[PDB]
């Protein structure tokens, strides 16, 4: 390669560095809108959760009403209920202790104590009136209300931090004066946002009440559900079915709310990833702004342009171009042989690929 050729190639390749400055600045604005867009997608998702919560809490009132209707229906349960209950508690305890020792593998004794402690402070009427499911829903409702109050407090806080950053009309040699205010705002926003058998064993750890799924295993507990109360009225089996149904509704609406929460979590994660990009982008314009101080328009210098013809170690269809960027280590870039050196795209490729290597490597 001619020496007069290299100096003109380098002089050409340095023009593509001046462009990368404007490109990196635009990339900030490209991220800026992506964040705002993602911020609007969750404001849409928030109003859906406002509505879904209303439908859920209305489905629970109807469940609480279907419950109390069954309670107030006159009539008494046969004393046989207490006889099963004393053979249902030891069966249920032994079952959950076995399951915990088998699958979960931990101290089955502690579980058995807590469960027996709960089974003595409970009545078989609780199981008969499906109180386990009723209380299960109420617990999930709190957590979903809490989990949203948590997400809403991190997001809307960071959202306001970002709504103070994006007010700057940005969206000189003394850029380090803008550098620190912007970069710290991104950090303050970032830290605001950061948060079968395996599952059941976790629920048994959280509360011994998780064992109540295994009531189906015990026969005596299954019998308790089929005892004649309400003096054997047809309204009983009618109200019991009406309760069963009003639960299914409240259970299904609780699921559909979780999927909207899991969606709200994706929005929160997505947005924190767009901040890491905005962070690394501002550290790239900072490095560029530093490295482009002065009246010098040299930034890229082509060292050697080799091929399979010259070096031979070079692969068959690439041309390895060694370059120095911003007065740093020599960088080797593989641009295809299909590209001719006459092509302005040749140095455009060398520059772009070289800027990537310097962006990832050079410590700053
Ligand atoms: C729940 O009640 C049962 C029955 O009263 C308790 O079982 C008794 O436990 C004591 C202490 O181990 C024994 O001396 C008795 O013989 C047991 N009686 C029967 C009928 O099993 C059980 O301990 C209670 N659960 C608690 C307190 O958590
Ligand atoms: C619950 O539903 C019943 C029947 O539809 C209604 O009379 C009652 O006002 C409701 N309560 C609430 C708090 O929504
Ligand atoms: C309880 O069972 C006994 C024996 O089967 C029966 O005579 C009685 O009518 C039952 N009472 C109720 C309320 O079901
Ligand atoms: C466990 O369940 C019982 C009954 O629903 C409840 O009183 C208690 O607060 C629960 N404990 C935890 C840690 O959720
Ligand atoms: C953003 O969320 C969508 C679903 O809403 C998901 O498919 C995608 O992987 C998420 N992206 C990131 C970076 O979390
Ligand atoms: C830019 O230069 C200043 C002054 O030397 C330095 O403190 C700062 O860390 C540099 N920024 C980058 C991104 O290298």
């Amino acid at each position: 390669v001619s020496d007069n050729e290299l100096q003109e190639m380098s002089n050409q390749g340095s023009k593509y560095v001046n462009k990368e400055i404007q490109n990196a600045v635009n990339g900030v604005k490209q991220i800026k809108t992506l964040i705002e867009k993602t911020n609007e997608e969750r404001k849409t998702l928030l109003s859906n959760l406002e509505e879904a919560k209303k439908k859920k809490e209305d489905a629970l009132n109807e469940t609480r009403e279907s419950e109390t209707k069954l309670k107030e229906l006159p009539g008494v349960c046969n004393e046989t209920m207490m006889a099963l209950w004393e053979e249902c508690k030891p069966c249920l305890k032994q079952t959950c202790m076995k399951f915990y020792a088998r699958v979960c593998r931990s101290g089955s004794g502690l579980v058995g104590r807590q469960l027996e402690e709960f089974l003595n402070q409970s009545s078989p009427f609780y199981f008969w009136m499906n109180g386990d499911r009723i209380d299960s829903l109420l617990e999930n409702d709190r957590q979903q209300t809490h989990m949203l109050d948590v997400m809403q407090d991190h997001f809307s806080r960071a959202s306001s931090i970002i709504d103070e950053l994006f007010q700057d009309r940005f969206f000189p040699h003394n850029f380090h004066a803008m550098f620190q205010p912007f970069l710290e705002m991104i950090h303050e926003a970032q830290q605001a946002m950061d948060i079968d058998d395996r599952t059941v064993c976790r629920e048994i750890r959280h509360n011994s009440t998780g064992c109540l799924r295994m009531k189906d295993q015990c026969d005596k507990c299954r019998e308790i559900l089929s005892v004649d109360c309400s003096t054997n009225n047809p309204s009983q089996a009618k109200l019991r079915r009406e309760l069963d149904e009003s639960l299914q509704v409240a259970e299904r609406l609780t699921r559909k709310y979780n999927e909207l929460l899991k969606s709200y979590q994706w929005k929160m994660l997505n947005t924190s990833s767009l901040l890491e990009q905005l962070n690394e982008q501002f550290n790239w314009v900072s490095r560029l702004a530093n490295l482009t101080q002065g009246e010098d328009q040299y930034y890229l210098r082509v060292t050697t342009v080799a091929s399979h013809t010259s070096d031979s170690d070079v692969p068959s269809g690439v041309t390895e171009v060694v370059v120095k960027l911003f007065d740093s280590d020599p960088i080797t870039v593989t641009v295809p042989v299909e590209v001719s050196r006459k092509n302005p795209k040749f140095m455009e490729t060398v520059a772009e690929k070289a800027l990537q290597e310097y962006r990832k490597k050079h410590r700053e």
